[PDB]
């Protein structure tokens, strides 16, 4: 076997393909938008379904989210309070953050809690020079990158298969790529798809595996 993860971002509202994906049919790490009306729930949802959890953290892109002008003591606050919102959360995914994550005093703040709460980092790769592995390496927060890419701001079921082939490819190749997807609009359709994909992924000896495993 070869090993692969996805993380599902953008969980915390009533958006389309969420049941779907929290019955945990298939093997995602769910990334939970904190602050909203069912981020506990759904969290404790896809704890009980066998789901791995982070946090997806909302930073600003070029709400009580994490915006350029904070303290550093006002984003360890919120990114704890992030964490207590979120139960069986082991790690954190950028919610953009396109700005944010190339701003080393509030970055440094963010991977300071993420180590306080013995979790990891995933770099949604957002942009270009990100500086959380730099920051995860020196603080010492195990981190990985995102690989693609499964969904996007107008995804199709078709190109969502495109993009599980994709993955595939990375995987049969060894070097345990990490996928992501979305919940949301298009949401039904990249559950669709995914779920459409796993007979191939068994057959051509992929599996699937919660993020955490293909750290550190
Ligand atoms: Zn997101």
């Amino acid at each position: 076997m070869k090993r692969a993860a996805i993380i599902i971002d953008d969980f915390g509202g009533d958006v389309k393909g969420v049941d779907d994906f929290l019955t945990g049919e298939i093997p995602v790490t769910v990334a939970v938008m904190p602050f909203l009306e069912h981020s506990t729930k759904q969290a404790e949802i896809a704890q009980a379904a066998g789901l791995e959890v982070i946090v997806h953290m909302p930073l600003e892109p070029k709400p009580s989210g994490i915006t350029s002008n904070l303290s550093v003591g006002e984003v360890k606050s919120r990114v704890r309070k992030a964490f207590d919102d979120i139960p069986y959360a082991v790690g954190l995914n950028n919610h953009m953050g396109s700005k944010i994550v190339e701003n080393e005093k509030i970055m440094r703040a963010i991977l300071e809690v993420v180590k306080e709460k013995n979790a990891f980092i995933i770099d949604s790769g957002t942009s270009p020079h990100s500086l959380i592995p730099q920051l995860a390496e020196e603080l010492e927060v195990p981190y990985a990158t995102r690989s693609i890419f499964l969904d996007n701001t107008h995804s199709s079921r078709k190109e969502v298969i495109k993009n599980m082939r994709k993955l595939a490819k990375k995987a049969k190749q060894g070097s345990e790529p990490i996928g992501i997807g979305h919940v949301g609009v298009r949401g039904d359709e990249t559950y669709a798809g995914i779920r459409s994909m796993l007979d191939e992924f068994q057959a051509e000896s992929i599996q699937l595996v919660p993020v955490s495993q293909l750290l550190p």
